[PDB]
DNA sequence: CGTCCA
DNA sequence: GTCTAC
DNA sequence: TAGACCTGGACGG
């Protein structure tokens, strides 16, 4: 999941919720390393919103709901295969590793991270990573300036489809969008970070990482679209014009992460 | 069955 | 896609 | 910074 993914996440989670009442204890799974939610209530709602390749959800009591407390807020990371999933409370996904309970009248229900290999994490406090940079859908202007600011930073010296992974920079950008992007402007992806972006102080580049995951956020789906769940799949498919597509040109970049172009590697290619 | 990949 | 122990 | 963290699916003998 790159930053559509957990934007359309985030979407999933306020849609799905806005009727539901939630409460009880937040269940984690036995086998989670991530850490015990320290949070029950009588009655409370769950919202989302999301930045870059986090989302936040905020965990509000009604009134009367008893214990009197705060509202908590948790922060998610998906790694490779987080999701959320709205399931009834009697056939809960393998891998539903967080639980959120509804509270009665009406059918029981659970909210659940599911997160198959387990990369994911939740941090307790509702803050943003210290050090992602601007989200790249939500905060254009800021993600376009804190990059323009600081190109003398030693990320630029990177070849650039290795700097468009740096969460510091191009928070929400993952390796599907960089291939797609790359692709789109026909950037070989082995130019030196600095050296495409110098000059910047007909979409350029900037543009495209906020353009480009954008077209995928409208395209919807991609496990929350009411959809048959393998039709989302064979759209976002349909949709992609370069990464794992037959016929394309790939390497391992200098942390082994598949980069997928069409013709010139570029000057710093292994 | 069993590696290779995401 | 990190995240942390080299 | 590069590999350890994970599981299920796709491909092959």
């Amino acid at each position: 999941p790159e930053g559509p993914e957990l934007h359309l996440a985030s979407q999933f989670v306020n849609e799905a919720c806005r009727a539901l009442v939630f409460g009880g204890c937040v269940e984690k799974s036995s086998v989670s390393r991530n850490p015990e939610v320290p949070f029950e209530s009588s009655a409370y709602r769950i919202s989302a919103s999301a930045r870059g390749k986090e989302l936040r959800l905020i965990l509000s009591p009604l009134p009367g709901a008893q214990p009197q407390q705060e509202p908590l807020a948790l922060v998610f990371r998906f790694g490779m295969s987080g999701s959320f999933q709205l399931v009834p409370r009697e056939e809960l996904p393998r891998h539903a590793h967080l639980r959120f309970y509804t509270a009665p009248p009406g059918p029981r229900l659970a909210l659940c991270f599911v997160d198959i290999r387990r990369f994911g994490r939740w941090d307790l406090g509702g803050k943003w990573q210290p050090g992602r940079g601007p989200c790249v859908l939500q905060e254009y202007q800021q993600f376009r300036e804190n990059v323009l600011r600081n190109l003398a930073d030693k990320a630029f010296d990177r070849p650039i489809c290795e700097a468009l992974l740096d969460q510091r920079f191009f928070n929400g950008i993952g390796n599907y969008l960089r291939a797609e992007i790359l692709y789109r402007l026909k950037i070989p992806p082995f130019e030196k970070a600095r050296s495409v972006l110098e000059a910047l102080q007909n979409p350029d580049l900037l543009e495209l990482c906020h353009s480009v995951p954008k077209e995928v956020v409208q395209l919807g789906g991609k496990g929350y679209g009411s959809e048959s769940g393998e039709e989302d799949f064979a759209a976002f498919r349909a949709w992609l014009r370069c990464y794992g597509m037959p016929g394309m040109s790939s390497l391992q970049d200098r942390h082994g992460r598949t980069i997928w172009f069409q013709g010139d590697p570029g000057p710093l290619a292994p």
